[PDB]
């Protein structure tokens, strides 16, 4: 871990790195949220934002100090703070921004500011390609609903590792975490959806938990198997 202002920074991979932050919301703790950071070549790529706009531009700043090339773009996995209570920092920063056409249909009454793109997705989960223009070797797959309807998943190619979002708990985990805005009856499937999009992801990162193996998956599904 790197302590960088109140964030923590870890790599996990030769191009990619976890950002963790804290909102201290009252009855709950301080809860971490993580996101991460890619490098492909000559630009970055970020998934979620920090949970405000100040912790946001710290990440950015990070990335100038660790990294030192340019944002090529982000994408926000759902429109809850967490993952997308920084949009603001990102487009202050000139950073082309993106996420579920529907995560952005319902930012405005979460309480988040919409991304400037939309992503939408074929039947079996994958995203339509013209909608991610540019995203490298970032994977974006919606496993279906879960954690929120509008929850998606993203792989990294070159590396073992796919990123659950808040979707994912680890294999230790007592409770899946959130479920104020979570779909009940599908939530097991999406949580198998998103093991079966990433087969050979052997380190699955994910929003409330530190990188874990596929074990989060099968036990995250074995928990929303009682939801039902
Ligand atoms: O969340
Ligand atoms: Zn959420
Ligand atoms: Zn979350």
């Amino acid at each position: 871990d790197q302590r960088f202002g109140d964030l923590v920074f870890r790599q996990l991979a030769p191009n990619v790195w976890q950002h963790t932050s804290y909102l201290d919301m009252p009855g709950f703790g301080a809860v971490a949220s993580n996101g991460l950071i890619v490098r492909d070549g000559g630009r970055v790529l970020v998934v979620d934002t920090a949970w405000t706009d100040d912790q946001t531009a710290q990440i950015l700043n990070w990335i100038k100090q660790e990294i030192n090339l340019p944002v090529a773009l982000a994408v926000v996995t759902h429109a809850h703070q967490d993952k997308m209570g920084g949009m603001d920092a990102l487009h202050a920063a000139g950073i082309a921004t993106y996420a579920n056409a529907l995560s952005n249909q319902l930012a405005p009454q979460e309480g988040m500011v919409a991304a400037q793109h939309s992503l939408t997705f074929a039947a079996n989960g994958w995203v339509e390609p013209a909608t991610a223009p540019n995203f490298g070797p970032l994977k974006v797959f919606y496993p279906g609903p879960g954690h929120t309807s509008d929850n998606i998943t993203v792989g990294i190619d070159g590396t073992d590792i796919a990123f659950g979002g808040c979707l994912i708990k680890d294999s230790k985990a007592k409770s899946l975490g959130n479920l104020g805005d979570a779909d009940t009856e599908h939530y097991a499937a999406s949580a198998r959806a998103f093991g079966a999009a990433f087969p050979k992801a052997s380190m699955i990162v994910m929003s409330h938990s530190a990188p874990d193996s596929r074990a989060a998956i099968t036990h995250t599904a074995r928990m929303a198997d009682k939801l039902r």
